[PDB]
């Protein structure tokens, strides 16, 4: 089935003190999540650049990493029920806190943990390329060629596109049919390993360190072994949900060349654009489009996803 | 059929001199085994690093081959029965000696020999990524697309898991029971190329260089040219077989990312983490979990494994 | 009368962050351990390299710590009863756990803390160089000269021989009764500065941090100052005792030619090398010789030992 | 069916200018004798280096060429009939030469063209990485899957072992019964790419510049753009064939770690060690074995092989 979507933004200093905490306290974050039965899975991304499309961002290119003072984090952690995550994170709280907390001294901005419901997914199971005859060999075996899927490889061997969109208040039905039917001819493009919807229904004040005055000022006094009151969250997930409409586009590429002009397809192709120029008409914001390296990941979140 | 398996284990200086000596000495001994029968194969590896399981051994990372002083080499032969390896060193003593006693200048620690017995495995044939084409076309000739494998490629184009585990007296039945219910499942890893389960069966005194009295001193005293008396080996190999009872998780995977992620599956993935917290119940050591670089095998070692 | 001796046993990298860290963690766990009064003393060692036994260990020598990048350490603690080093670790584990786990970012391999009874044992006090003349007038006047001692340096200041044995099964009598002939002719070597025969009775979990699954995952999850579930320990000492029985032979001597020729004195004069064959003839395993710096100690030790 | 191969060798200096004068030389030869209908194509190598044995040639490894002086060539022409090769020298003569001639201001031995029968060959078209889903498609619409080939990459991405072996008068069809089973069995190694048995049948005079005084006085004397005499050759090729009876075994490999295990399988495997004896105890010299880059190649050939 679908599962809910945690993502976990943050955007920190890119040096190699930073990315060293994050091989010793990323892989401990990921285990304790795993002690609650509701999550699926996780992938963890690095943003490398920014799609420019041509110079309309002139300044950025979709690898920065090499230039770049910062690097920023998305952390998709998957759930069977989004109230999993907020009870995993409370029934957690005492590890939770002091391992991200941990992260601080190296911190500019965040933790900002939206919360999203999918509502398309096209998203294959990943595969090294060393899998791929035994998964041809099962699915002939099976009598089912047409489910076999794309190499998608997992652990920084493919990139994603991150197209952050806002949708006018009323509109938000035409920009859902809209783009699945941009995503379902987009599928053609060389190097198309997937696609998914993610829509915004609220925050999790708690993912994202934010409190009441009775835990803000517990963050900003802690020595680092303390937690914070976790009954301070003043708000419930839906009511941190944005008007206008938040969602993200995510899709997957083989690299980043066939990221750009895939992407491309839809202003280059004649009859997609015309698809497509109807997601344009019901923006307040972007489409922006950030390049992603899924680098960490529990690839079993599309097993669960695939059934 | 199951082999038994011989591993030779040893701690070398790490530096030219040693890789040299490898891969001069190390063909002569691995065609000295062959003159027996019932060798059937063999499979070489070095240590290239530790799992550091998050930062649990901080210290260690997957690949310390450019820092560390040392290397350990574990020289898996496999034989049609255990005693063959034991009548292959008797029959075989004066070039088998006088070849392994040649490593000696580089020798910081060993030989230790001990020999084990195969209770589960889920290994395929090695293939290069040239061979996959005309397997595949076999396989459906045959009328048998499930048993085409993993491309699982030969010669230090893989990694191994090592995972050592020592294990309460009485438990052997419950770990036994449940590391194979994880490895069953394990198996959905992506980059998963196979895995075995080793049970120490005893020790190889006469592979360990490990004798009485007089052949102490004539191993001391050797110039080089004088075999030890092979006779003078005081116990047979169930003699020194180890309580508590020792086994190796032997994980092979298609690199290092999908090692640490894969065999992660164990901590990550909710389900497979009740069932692997079932082998933990019952461990007095372990896991401790080695990256092996199989350099030089035999690898039809593999075909009398799948007959 | 001889007290009971844990080991603690790790491997960390050889890099000065390490002994900075010894330096202010070591003395705070020592503190810890003195808190129960069953606590007798201690006596640290770093390894400094191995015996090469002429060159059977050929790339071995007794000082490796320019080239070596690793350290191995063995914290000897001294108990009244073996019980009490296990009700120290339980009633002090808050301390205990977060101050070990701190070594964490260092470690490679362990801790590994096997417990032994001490069998044979002649070892004297510890005395600077200042103070033997106070020690030859008290001795005198007592009317006891013969109760005056070699002078065995504390801090650094002498060399030990840490000689591992693993003994055939049946063998052990044999064994033991030939150590014990072999040390008592071996105290007329120069340089000779006391022996002791460690023989293994089991295994302390919670000081190797070895759990059942509960524990193993808090470890693996720890931000460094929450205890794992100290009950959560599956074996009690006795459980892990390993059979082939396993003795450590601890000699130590006034400097590192000492130890060379003295322990070569079981190979190079006849009459000795006759009683230490019967040792030869008993081994699984061994000998294997570190050569250890006893740097850190709390000498008190060998008071309780002397009475 | 199977062509007749002559093969031309020569050993000329390792420096740029070699290479650049092939790069504009060969082509040109490659051209000119592809003017005789009898040509249906060529496989040009250069020697990387020399199977070492061990250490049997421990002066030796797989790749010399950054070390090595002088470079080898082997460069196969395949002939519908062996006298087309001779007919086409003469044909072709004024162009040959001179282009031939061309090179010697690099030479230092040759050229050797030796002439050959195939008696077994097992040797599939060559296919780059970019072909094999077109042929697997094609060999499954045609219901031989059977037929589909492992892929055998052209122009220097697989790696050639050419093992000189000679065989005592009167051995002939032991070594050709025994060799032919060997490499029936060899066919299992990883990375096996084909493998062809080629017989001595004599020595083209003309490709060896080897004449009368006439034209030797001519060759010796030459500007570079005067024809000796071609009738002046004055044996035919199978007047020069040898006694002891010359054979090469030329065997291909994905790349040199497949080559050198590869062909140890006749070492190595005891079934086939017993099978590969009968060929040893057939030889007068060898086996020898050189290690080729097969760089420039007219891939035809194989298809008129194959049928
Ligand atoms: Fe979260
Ligand atoms: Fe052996
Ligand atoms: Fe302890
Ligand atoms: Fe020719």
């Amino acid at each position: 089935p679908k599962p809910y979507v945690a993502i976990n933004m943050a955007e920190l200093k890119n040096e190699p003190k930073t990315f060293e905490m994050f091989a010793s306290v990323g892989p401990k974050v990921c285990m304790v999540t795993a002690r609650h039965p509701g999550f699926v899975g996780f992938q963890n991304h690095w943003q490398i650049g920014i799609l420019p499309f041509g110079n309309r961002y002139g300044g950025a290119k979709m690898d920065m990493t090499k230039e770049s003072s910062t690097v920023r984090v998305l952390q998709y952690t998957f759930w069977k029920d989004w109230k999993d995550h907020e009870e995993m994170h409370r029934q957690n709280w005492s590890y939770l806190f002091r391992l991200c907390y941990s992260c601080a001294s190296q911190m500019i901005w965040g933790p900002w943990e939206p919360i999203y419901e999918i509502i398309y997914a096209n998203m294959p199971i990943n595969t090294e390329m060393t899998d791929f005859t035994a998964v041809v060999g099962k699915k002939f075996a099976e009598g089912k060629p047409l489910d076999i899927p794309v190499i998608s490889q997992p652990y920084g061997k493919r990139v994603v596109a991150f197209a952050e969109h806002s949708v006018i208040p009323g509109k938000e039905k035409q920009f859902e049919d809209a783009i699945v039917r941009t995503l379902e001819m987009l599928k053609k493009a060389p190097g198309f390993l997937g696609a998914m919807v993610l829509k915004e229904i609220g925050v999790s004040g708690i993912g994202s360190m934010q409190f009441g005055a009775k835990g803000f000022h517990q963050v900003l006094e802690n020595p680092g072994s303390l937690e914070p009151d976790p009954n301070n969250v003043m708000y419930s997930v839906p009511e941190a949900k944005n008007t206008p409409q938040q969602y993200i586009v995510h899709v997957e590429w083989a690299n980043t060349d066939a990221l750009m002009f895939g992407m491309g397809r839809v202003l280059l192709y004649p009859e997609l654009r015309q698809v497509h120029d109807e997601v344009l008409d019901t923006l307040v914001y972007g489409p922006y489009i950030r390049i992603l390296n899924p680098m960490m990941e529990g690839t079993f979140w599309r097993e669960y996803l695939n059934e």
